[PDB]
RNA sequence: CAAGGUCAUUCGCAAGAGUGGCC
RNA sequence: GGUCAUUCGCAAGAGUGGCCUUGC
């Protein structure tokens, strides 16, 4: 009854087994743990580290760097997360961590079933879809996930709940008829998840929903551990939130014309000269650079070429800063040179004359501009010193249906297939 | 009482813990299980896999990647290894993990020290060295290694065993008096392990080990698990292997001058035509190549040349085989072209023709020559396609007191650091 | 003094390419 | 055909190193 041993492996069972919206991301609560970098900052034991490489799945999802920590530590979570951006994972994995971690607890150790986790979905698409990553990462394990939905034979799915039930995955009206049939009770649900409550409420479950936590035996907030998710966050969610979740934390995750040019170093200046000359009366532009020398050497130069410019950088003490941020947002000086230190207001056109090294500092970077209903404008100089990040700024530009430059997915292929 | 479950970290404790000759090796005996490439594709579990991350440990050297698979299926072992092989991991690591994955026993449950695991070395320095190896692989575990040995004051590793033993390291003259002491009972010893057999041997250890092994309440052979390490191995020490162990497997593991030379790859077939024009009336030479064709087109072009050769590869059938090995050992065709096939007698000079991609396929070439007592000569061309083995082969060439060309290290430099 | 990113190398993992060897 | 091993490209994890960016 070790719940932390794998069992025999079995080939044929493994072989049917085996966006960039969300990355600014913020959670903010009483004593919130902080993110992770990879699944490897948090031990999740030998079964689930196992599974993992299994699925051959790389690196966690902006929300999972966020979600999975907060998980593990029994904290409910409020997460306003979209389809696509890992919410399966990122509850999954520490929900079946801990639960081989425990075990099956002396209850049901001396002994209807009775699931340990339930996971609530508003379709039958995503409730399959949730159970087929439950099987993944409940291999080799004592742990046997169910699904349960409306709309097919309820026969089979009884058939399915007496072989065995720990994590549920259902729909709400085909789970309440369930527990009037006597089949499922939810006395030792230590574990309850609602995917898409937007939605679940948009459907007309909320009835359903409040008889199956709050009309019978599921364990009150507190007790059991809850997680909401959600694709928006109207007065509705939040209302629920506050009745079913206990001092959780709050978790949320292309208006803007994206155009990547082939520029060497030696011609940024001139590139750069002739954006600036195109630029209208009072527009504000943007201009992100590498290192803090390189913002203080390129103000020098757009001053001595007769431009009306400022800088600021890591380096800049908080007066000096003001004085940038105010010459720029009065107008006097409509270009702001700078380091990494201003990505993270209305701001017409955000030029960056060096890429970043990484995805999500351009990200944040083109997030300054094509704010709030605006027309935005983000242009990026590229060359062989940026063919770290071809690959995930041609992704996005796909995602974002932005022109992409045809030499730029020939880079990538001769680089990475 | 989980075992396998991992303890709190320490931040303290974590920083204060944290050859070449032997990979020609066999081991035999009835299903022998095969050896591993990695320490991944044998699953020792969370602590185990955890203290290697810690350790840095990255590849299993020759003998561990026999040895542990051996472990791990309770296969008693003879070893014929020698000290820098990594001995310790190699049995330390399977031992350590099954005995987190068992626990206890119910015996200790419910409960003088009772080691689950003894490892008698000959001196305190290898007592100490593998002590101290020990607690690096049961760091965050609640199995507690201890070591004990003459020429020290015995008061305080008696302070020391009543902390907690489950893994004993001893020298057998101060184990015995412990045991006279009744400080510690064998009833429990499921592992023991003999290292450096021969020098216990040597140094006069015979009766205190059969004292320790028989005449006392250690479990018997074919009950416990037992492994015995040894440099060399006369009968003394294979009687006592077949007095100790029990259906067991044998594993066993510089008269060679070693040139490298840069050499172009057009270059080749001269700097070759030098090294045959140079070879004396009767000498046999292999010369190495990297592919079938290579082979097939290096013996046309010697034939054209007026040297009498002769080629192998994998496509040959056993008999062209059989009659190139004739004219090669009869003198007819002194020089035999050959890919890996022929890696694995008389020969007096081995030329890599073209340097293998990996160190052991090297090493398995140049054994070829200098055997039974004679210095045999080894010629290896290089040139840029063989970088990948620049630090592989420049650490042998230096353990092997072998000229080093000042400019081989150089480019280890430039590329590894 | 804390964080993070990239690059080199080492190392385990998958997909891919090339090559070698075994039946 | 089927198994195995090595290397190289890439993806992702850990450490070393270098470089850079932020917070105080
Ligand atoms: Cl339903
Ligand atoms: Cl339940
Ligand atoms: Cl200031
Ligand atoms: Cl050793
Ligand atoms: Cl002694
Ligand atoms: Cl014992
Ligand atoms: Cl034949």
């Amino acid at each position: 009854d070790d719940w932390s041993k794998p069992l025999p492996p079995s080939e044929r069972l493994e072989q049917e087994l085996f966006k960039y919206d969300d990355i600014p991301v913020e959670a903010t609560g009483n004593n919130c743990p902080p993110h992770i970098e990879s699944f490897s900052d948090v031990e999740m034991g030998e079964i689930i580290m196992g599974n993992i490489e299994l699925t051959r799945y790389t690196r966690p999802t902006p929300v999972q760097k966020h979600a999975i920590p907060i998980i593990k530590e029994k904290r409910d979570l409020m997460a306003c997360a979209q389809t696509g951006s890992g919410k399966t994972a990122a509850f999954l994995l520490p929900i079946l961590s801990q639960i081989y971690s425990d075990g099956p607890g002396e209850a049901l150790r001396a002994m209807k079933q009775y699931p340990i986790s339930l996971v609530l979905a508003p379709t039958r698409e995503l409730a399959v879809q949730i159970y087929e990553e439950a099987r993944k990462f409940s291999y080799r394990s004592r742990v046997r996930p169910c699904v349960v939905y409306g709309g097919a034979d309820i026969g089979q799915q009884i058939r399915d709940l007496e072989r065995g039930c720990h994590l549920l995955v259902a729909t709400p009206g085909r789970l309440v008829d369930m527990m009037e049939r006597g089949k499922i009770g939810l006395d030792f649900c230590k574990y309850l998840v609602l995917d898409e409550a937007d939605r679940m409420l948009d459907m007309g479950f909320e009835p359903q929903i409040r008889r199956i936590v709050e009309q019978d035996t599921m364990p009150p907030k507190g007790v059991r551990h809850t997680m909401m998710f959600s694709a928006t966050f109207p007065k509705e969610i939040q209302m629920l939130a506050r009745d079913f979740l206990d001092e959780y934390i709050f978790l949320a995750v292309e208006n803007i014309t994206q155009k990547v040019v082939w520029v060497e170093e030696s011609d940024k200046r001139s590139f750069l000269l002739d954006l600036l000359n195109a630029t209208g009366k009072d527009s504000l532009t943007l201009v992100f650079v590498e290192t803090k020398k390189g913002a203080d050497s390129l103000e020098d130069f757009l001053y001595h070429e007769g431009y009306a410019c400022t800088s600021i950088h890591g380096d800049r003490s908080q007066r000096d800063r003001e004085e940038a941020l105010h010459q720029f947002r009065s107008g006097k000086s409509p270009i702001l040179v700078a380091t990494a230190v201003a990505a993270r207001s209305n701001v017409k056109h955000v030029i960056n004359f060096d890429l970043p090294s990484d995805i999500e500092e351009y990200v944040h970077r083109i997030g300054r501009t094509g704010r709030v209903g605006n027309l935005g404008l983000a242009t990026s100089f590229f060359n062989e010193r940026n063919i770290n990040i071809t690959k995930d700024l041609l992704d996005l530009l796909v995602e974002a249906k932005q022109e992409v430059p045809s030499w730029l997915e020939n880079m990538a292929y001769e680089h990475h297939y």
